[PDB]
């Protein structure tokens, strides 16, 4: 049950006037594609506060990796769901070298040991999650946050897409070619290349996406033969029979230095560390 929104003062929408001229704003499935210029975010928070909603944040930080893990969350904190719940869970190798940093109200942190391709697998803590949290985003930790990445995300499943190839034809992006791997894809098909290191959704459909992923994975190991971009060929599979219900635009996974900052990007919210 949702209870009714307060009275807010904000700009109308007008029909006949276009958020946003330059990209693509809705797929053909009518997903919301997540751009500036296309959300009030005033609106949103209100939506999703009066859910009591919370935000789950997996992270692996595995050998070397852990060096990261002290910008991730501190620009975590000053920029992902900030006044909304948030439950982080960083997964490593090195318990006692994860970073002590300081969290806002409503925010937790929990570090869950490993042993040192298997994030899937190991996403894949459902009971927990299930018990703990309402969406599951799922990241790289070798990024920082630079700008808002809120609940404007938030939807029963979303991928990103991928900052190498929102402009390219299909038959140029890195799906697996080989018809033998699970995660083939034909050249005649395909909507986008998403970037496996930031999707998410609900509890149940991140579940149901990282389960037939890691399913996908082990026919592909019995049979001898590795996806080219492994689980995020696989993560391309999924997403192209399961169409997300919000497609994340680049400015949630960029990187400066290799792509500069393009005019079509607003913003760049969250980015690749040097
Ligand atoms: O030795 C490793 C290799 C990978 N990762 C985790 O797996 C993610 C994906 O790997 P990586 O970021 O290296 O892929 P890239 O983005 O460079 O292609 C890393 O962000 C970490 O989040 C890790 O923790 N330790
Ligand atoms: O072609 C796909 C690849 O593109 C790279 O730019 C990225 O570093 C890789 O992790 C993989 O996503
Ligand atoms: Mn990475």
């Amino acid at each position: 049950f949702m209870v009714s929104l307060p009275r807010m003062v904000y700009p109308q929408p007008k029909v006949l006037t276009p958020c946003r001229k330059d990209v693509l704003v809705v797929t053909p499935w009518l997903a919301p594609i997540v751009w500036e210029g296309t959300f009030n975010i005033d609106i949103l928070n209100e939506q999703f506060r009066l859910q009591n909603t919370t935000i789950g944040l997996t992270v692996f930080a595995i050998k070397k990796y852990v060096a990261f893990l002290k910008l991730f969350l501190e620009t975590a904190e000053k920029h992902f769901m900030v006044g909304h719940r948030v439950h982080y869970y960083v997964f490593t190798d090195q318990p006692a070298a994860v970073p002590r940093v300081t969290l806002g109200t409503g925010r937790q942190l929990s570090v869950l040991e490993v042993r040192a391709m298997r994030r899937m697998e190991m996403i894949s803590c459902e009971r927990r999650f299930l018990s703990e949290v309402d969406y599951l985003v799922c990241v790289d930790v070798d990024m920082e946050f630079r700008d808002h990445v809120g609940v404007e995300i938030l939807t029963p499943l979303f991928g990103t897409l991928h900052p190498s190839f929102y402009g390219s034809s299909r038959e140029a992006f890195t799906y697996e070619r080989r018809p033998q791997s699970q995660a083939y894809i034909p050249k005649d098909e395909g909507d986008f290349y998403y970037m496996g290191g930031f999707f998410g959704g609900s509890v149940q459909e991140v579940q149901r996406l990282t389960r037939a992923c890691h399913q996908a994975m082990m026919v592909d190991q019995a049979n001898g033969i590795e996806a080219v971009w492994h689980d995020e060929s696989h993560l391309n599979k999924y997403l192209l029979r399961h169409k997300p219900t919000k497609v994340l635009s680049p400015e949630y996974l960029w990187d400066q230095q290799l792509l500069g900052w393009p005019a079509v990007l607003r913003k760049l919210r969250f980015t690749a560390v040097p």
